[PDB]
């Protein structure tokens, strides 16, 4: 964006508005523009811009100005090309998979997959024929296996993992994947574009979820996909059909959130990682998962492509569902939901939360276990969080 | 709904709060909650939820306390089970037809179908082998034989038509295809829930795009599907996998916005039918398109099942393209954009708005003329409104 | 503002925004601008701005794009030179005071005059040293009469009154008090800038609350006040002082609100005069106050000086505290709440509602009766009002 | 508050929400409620709100529920026993003056107090016969004479103050004053609850301008009183009567920014702080103005009764205004604007900003130099800011 922006930061707070917004004002802010459709002074001027000559969104459901400014805000994070803006993060990982992956064709993902996406795959995919290959986070092997005996089109994971936090050698996998020109989606929510810039390792696209950290306020939803325009505007025209806009007043929420990204994540990502340390080192504590950690599988992968470790944190506590339950109902400061990356801290029992549908063995066989925990560290005072942690496990 | 409530004007006003909202307040409107997740005093709860013993959104993407009551409010209005809203009209038919249409399954539309509705029925759901079979609005016969001929699965259509406003005989055509098993889809935008129970006439499912007359502001875009909850269930668990939420700000805005539904219809529907008449005997006036002049072809059927007429106006200048642009390029008042239902008139011309791409054998090829406009009468004084038409149509 | 516009209806639509709107967009409506300060290119142009050779509002508190709007656009209805909005209506009025009537100034005001303004007069200007005298709103002659006495200063009242809606020859008044070089402001709130126009008829200034009708759907609060520039400048100047600016979100609201005034307002006039009629009819009731209709003292000024009567109406039952409550509770349409000019409909017992604290002696000593029952009539369908109405009555 | 919360940061995000509302949700964040009255069940209940045996705003102009939230909150971080929220900081410091200095009263207040402030003062209070005394911030002397001479009702003053950041010894000017009955305000806009517990040190109210750091994004309005009940329900009681409310929006927006309001106030401190001292060692800057400074008139007693300095940083430059214009004009990240306490940083020369109505030697009689320049240091990177200051200085 700018030369005198260097730092995330300050990009992450001027980016496509110190320079200039398209929307004229001497405001300093965006102004919220809530408009279902676009006039033209003249039959003529409609024709220009029917004949490439000017410019307009026309309608609504194809752009807005409130919009673009976020949508090259984090261009300029994530160093790309284009970034377009959906209603929320499935949305966008839904649309993308829908308008890349051709019928009949193959997909490759991880294990380890957001549940919802994997479902989306599992079912609605293969009615257009295509077919998928599910592999191990850390398996490069079985990757380059797939590459060769059927034809990728796309390898989709995100890194960090949910909920186990496992990463994924974006370099790596990227070379791997271009040699046999497989396409590389990398879901960087738990990471943020201030933590990792999957772009920058070789990624053809990076999709986030604005509903986490981006806005980091609980308050609203959206869909990010970022990357080369040849690309993301082949979505961008699948997306003009679908329908799954963004309302300016949430555009805006997200921009004004991001205001303090920077200075959020790194309070999260200490915080965090401080936790960690001490949860692992706690006898009540039976394993923790952080990319930060020494013990964590990839944690030489998340040295080397991340500057930060995410404000998440899983681990498993001694005991089963109930006493487990009983640990998280003495917690007094965050708030028993799902969601993550506000300032507000968050917890909840992934196996109860998002697969008490399934069996204790169908449960079992994914990993996902009434001992898991996962812990989304808000922006409260540490000492005020690590103090409520420490005196909920008391109680165990 | 509600016992003293015995007409549409008192419902679109009240449905869905004078009696209670869920979210309890000792305000006269309904608060806009802004939350991405919700959460549950302990993990006790949490499980009672989950084994539907107790309710809640859980996560913003399954719902919100601001929504759900303009769900119950449209859900009235149509006499619905249930109602459920997108975040556009395309997103709504978009996501209905991924979900009751089957793979390899067989589809029924007519020639005057919505263009994005229509491309998306031609490139994507082909993909899932879905065939589909195209018909004129009044030839039932060929409904009738496709019917027979191949295993229909469902029926779509709108009506009135865009944009010659054509109707279909929403009772007969029901009749037909429930006797052979098909589902029935209509989109009564221009018409409206209130010049048309379509739900009342047979129809399974009524959808809309509340970015028009319910919003009728222009300033929120928003998809609408009422009908049984059997049905509309099916759509809202596709729903919540493909993300296309609407955001509750945009849920208020059209909340608000129909609190003067029925005085703005009826305003609308008069100017248009007035204004009709007085076009149709216009000497620059070549053809005029509305329901409720004797001209229009099914001007029998939309008497016998609408009470209004819409206050959307379709007719072909005596001219060319540029000599009609000349009189839209003559008009004050409204404005040169696209959409319609507002309180603030429009115009345009299909042929340059919606067809430009398309050359024009190609555009003649369905009925599109460089002669047609469409006018989207406001809610401005009917006088103020003729004498721009009028003082326009004196220049060509 | 437009020469095309010759309707108020049409005015209240596009005035402000059809022609330019200062914040150039290509968009249908105006666009939010939430910004507390606004910013400068060089200090070249910052000390243009500061010699007048450039506009500029500098801090949000002197002035904003998307309220400007909503200024000019009341401007034109009332036709006046200038209108100032504030953040509610006692906002305006007091400002107002303070600006215009100078220490140890008289003023002269009517016995009907709203509570809460009476107080600021009879409690907080006398520190200022200003005096006033109290008439009553058809004593003419003691107008005239303090007119010759003291030296007024400003003659302020509001037409319809509160809550007998009693109404005043504004062109008389305005008359004798310009002969004394005393000034006149009007509180039109009651009457809306369609139903009257206290301006042409020779007041100085005339106020609103845009609470009530202008916004119309009881969602915001905001103050009026418009006249010649001289004038509302003065007030303007005192107000960046005092600080009770208004939020962009409420001038949207308000803007929007007003798309639909002379619909609202049109629907709302019938109900209120009908329902009038049959309620003074009816022999339940004793007394029924409204200047539709000739039993009301100014009913022939209220013809000369209106084309409407506005939709709140004030009416006595046949019995007691206790029984006139058992009537209103006995109501389902309307809610038991404060303020009026809603599409909701609302009732309350002036009594209890705004008089509780003073004694029934106090109370009675200003026309205040137990009896009395204010009724603001909504814009639900006639029939369903008439009916609710009907069948409490028939429980007294 | 809570107990498990003792850190300012917590409690500015879950102060007044995380045990709970007033307004029953299982949502994370306060829902917006935008509604200009509120409804009762039944005339008896009304009365019984009317009688103090029930709670309930009435009328918006008397309380929001997303309002006192904002108002807990506030209350929780000054620690004190009610705060109330105003549409400004100016309608704050005005209806706190007028409520609670009488006709005739005399006030005390520093030489350095904000403009507009003192035009209230010296203009509009003298109407109502009340006198003010003008002294130095650091002159004890003149206050403890001042105490004695004439009756002092109230004294008050900002700390630090604007644009020289002097400071007043709370602890100290709180004991002479209650020694003698006068009553002591403290505007901390730029110290913020979080730097300075001007309750704490004696202070009966403290209040701010929302509009600067509370809000923290430059997008919204608000005036901020917080202090023990007896006192501030007086204000409070004028403030239902001027009618200065907030709007539930902007109650909203500031809730929200509060949510970060350590994050970003830690950060700003330390750019400031550090810029202040490369400032100050700079050759082409003549003085530098910063309590955190060893050159500042009152560091000791900021040491003393701060735990910050601010975010704001005053200085002149080896110039004229000519010159130093120059050098704003040279400045690539900050905008040129009034306000501070933003995320963005902005910058101006208050001779020209705020003075520039004034000769050059009246602006002198009052500290104001063509040299000042006022910094306010946003949230961005250190590094880009210091480079960016740097940069501009070398083209002097
Ligand atoms: C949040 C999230 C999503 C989906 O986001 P929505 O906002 O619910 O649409 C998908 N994957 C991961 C890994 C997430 O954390
Ligand atoms: C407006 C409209 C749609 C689509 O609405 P969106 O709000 O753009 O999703 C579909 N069909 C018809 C007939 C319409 O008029
Ligand atoms: C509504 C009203 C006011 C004050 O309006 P607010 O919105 O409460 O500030 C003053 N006078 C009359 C006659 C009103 O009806
Ligand atoms: C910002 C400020 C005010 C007034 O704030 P408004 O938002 O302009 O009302 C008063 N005093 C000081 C010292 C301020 O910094
Ligand atoms: O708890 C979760 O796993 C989660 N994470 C992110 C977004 C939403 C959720 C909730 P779920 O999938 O159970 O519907
Ligand atoms: O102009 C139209 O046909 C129209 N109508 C309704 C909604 C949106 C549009 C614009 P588009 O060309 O993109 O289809
Ligand atoms: O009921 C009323 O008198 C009324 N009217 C208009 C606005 C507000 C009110 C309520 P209050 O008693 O507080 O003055
Ligand atoms: O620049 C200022 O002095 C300032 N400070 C705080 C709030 C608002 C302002 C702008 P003004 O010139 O009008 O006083």
């Amino acid at each position: 964006y700018a030369s005198f922006l260097n730092s995330d930061g300050s990009v992450a707070i001027h980016a496509g508005e110190r320079l200039g917004r398209g929307i004229v004002t001497d405001a300093i802010t965006t102004p919220v523009v809530n408009t279902s459709a676009y006039f033209f002074n003249k039959t003529s001027e409609l024709i220009d811009f029917k004949e490439k000559r000017r410019a307009s969104f026309e309608y609504g459901r194809y752009g807005n100005p409130t919009t673009v400014v976020l949508e090259e805000k984090i261009s300029a994070l994530e160093g790309a090309e284009s970034t377009l803006l959906m209603a929320s993060g499935m949305c966008a990982s839904t649309v993308m998979l829908l308008a890349l992956v051709p019928a009949g064709g193959h997909i490759v993902t991880t294990t380890d997959c957001y549940r919802k996406t994997r479902i989306f795959i599992e079912t609605i995919l293969p009615k257009m024929g295509i077919t998928a290959t599910v592999i191990d986070p850390a398996d490069v092997g079985a990757l380059e296996l797939a590459l060769n005996q059927k034809k990728v089109n796309l390898f989709f994971t995100e890194s960090p993992t949910n909920p186990f936090l496992r990463c994924v050698d974006i370099e790596l996998v990227s070379k791997l994947c271009h040699e046999k020109g497989a396409l590389v989606c990398i879901d960087g929510t738990f990471a943020t574009p201030l933590n990792q810039k999957a772009l920058a390792l070789g990624a053809d696209l990076v999709l986030h979820s604005a509903t986490k950290f981006l806005g980091g306020h609980n308050d609203v939803l959206a869909g990010c996909i970022s990357g080369p325009l040849k690309l993301v505007s082949e979505i961008r025209n699948l997306h003009h059909i679908l329908g799954g806009a963004l309302n300016p007043n949430a555009a805006y929420l997200i921009i004004r959130g991001m205001k303090t990204l920077h200075l959020r994540v790194q309070q999260q990502n200490s915080t965090a990682l401080r936790m960690a340390e001490i949860l692992e080192a706690h006898p009540k504590v039976r394993h923790v998962y952080y990319p930060g950690l020494q013990s964590h599988p990839e944690h030489h992968i998340a040295k080397k492509q991340m500057t930060g470790f995410g404000g998440a944190v899983s681990f498993e506590v001694d005991g089963d569902l109930l006493t487990t339950a009983k640990f998280v109902d003495a917690l007094k400061i965050p708030y028993i939901a799902p969601s993550f990356g506000g300032c507000e801290s968050i917890v909840d029992q992934p196996a109860i939360m998002s697969y008490w549908d399934l069996s204790q063995s169908d449960r079992a066989k994914y990993g996902i276990m009434d001992n898991l925990v996962r812990f989304s560290f808000g922006v409260e005072d540490f000492d005020d969080l690590k103090a409520d942690i420490l005196q909920a496990l008391d109680s165990i």
